[PDB]
């Protein structure tokens, strides 16, 4: 094996003891952001940490802190197409996501300075100091999905500068996360985090490592696991080497894999949206385990 046993379970590990602290403090500043805003302050905004720090998955020391400023005096919502939008209840407003996004922008560069805060496609990014942590603050809406029965599911969505849409369950991608991790004895995190390191890693030694494998798709992939990968083995070399022959044998074949979901179980990992494939997967698979050189016979 290429990695030790110690080194294995210290890739586990978070990457500072006060994860929670930078966390915090980043949600505070934002809040504060917002609440100090005289137009902003009237409206019913939740800021929330979303992202690896929300879900204890970080393992960068002091990346970007990922805080949704998640605006609800109105929603967007989608609905099955034999049900009428009429019928549902129709709200028009003259406040809108762009508009939206220049107030937080503007509540941002009051509290901390021109120079400081930098529009992005997808966020807004308050500059690190000694103090904090860099932070991406990203303005979204309330968002409800209805499914047949009409049971709806809530998240958020907002519009990239590009002019793209998007929709997320960060909620549920938590609630989701500390679920299994629940069931695992805390084993899903860390193998989360030692995946997301190992790709980090072979990435820094000059590693063939595909544009389309994100931390957030490491993620996903290791929530698809099952429990008993993480519970039935006894260390990390050998949970680490039995997850990736389960994604490797469940992504060779299209069929294997094609209603895998993110950690919400809210959207789809493979039906389109996505820059990844699950051939980027399985071949993302094959480097690694080429990588890790465990013994053979």
């Amino acid at each position: 094996a290429k990695y030790t046993e110690d080194q294995l379970t210290s890739w586990t590990k978070p990457p500072s003891d006060s994860e929670q602290t930078k966390l915090e403090n980043s949600e505070k500043m934002v809040r504060e952001a917002i609440s100090s805003d005289e137009k902003l302050s009237k409206k019913t905004i939740e800021t929330f940490g979303q992202g690896s720090y929300a879900n204890n998955t970080n393992v960068r020391l002091n990346s970007d802190i990922d805080i949704n400023v998640k605006y609800s005096d109105g929603f967007y919502f989608d609905l099955p197409k034999d049900k009428s939008r009429e019928d549902f209840g129709i709200t028009l407003t003259s406040y809108s996501y762009e508009e939206y996004k220049d107030d937080v922008e503007n509540a941002l560069v009051n509290k901390f300075g021109r120079s400081e805060v930098v529009r992005k496609d997808k966020c807004i990014t308050v500059k690190e100091n000694s103090y904090r942590v860099e932070t991406d603050v990203v303005p979204t809406w309330d968002y409800r999905r209805y499914s047949e029965n009409g049971n709806y599911v809530q998240g958020t969505k907002f519009k990239t500068d590009k002019g793209i849409w998007i929709d997320n369950y960060p909620k549920q991608h938590i609630a989701n996360g500390i679920s299994k991790n629940n069931n695992t004895a805390r084993r899903f995190k860390r193998l989360t985090r030692l995946h997301r390191k190992l790709r980090y890693k072979m990435i820094d030694d000059g590693g063939n490592v595909s544009d389309n494998i994100t931390s957030f798709l490491l993620e996903c992939l290791v929530w698809n696991v099952p429990n008993r990968i993480m519970n039935d083995y006894d260390t990390w070399t050998e949970r680490l080497k039995q997850s990736i022959i389960y994604l490797y044998n469940n992504t060779r074949e299209e069929s294997s894999c094609k209603e895998w979901g993110e950690v919400s179980e809210l959207l789809y990992l493979f039906h389109g949206g996505r820059k990844w494939t699950s051939k980027d997967v399985n071949s993302y698979m094959v480097l690694l385990w080429n990588h890790l050189e465990f013994l053979e016979h």
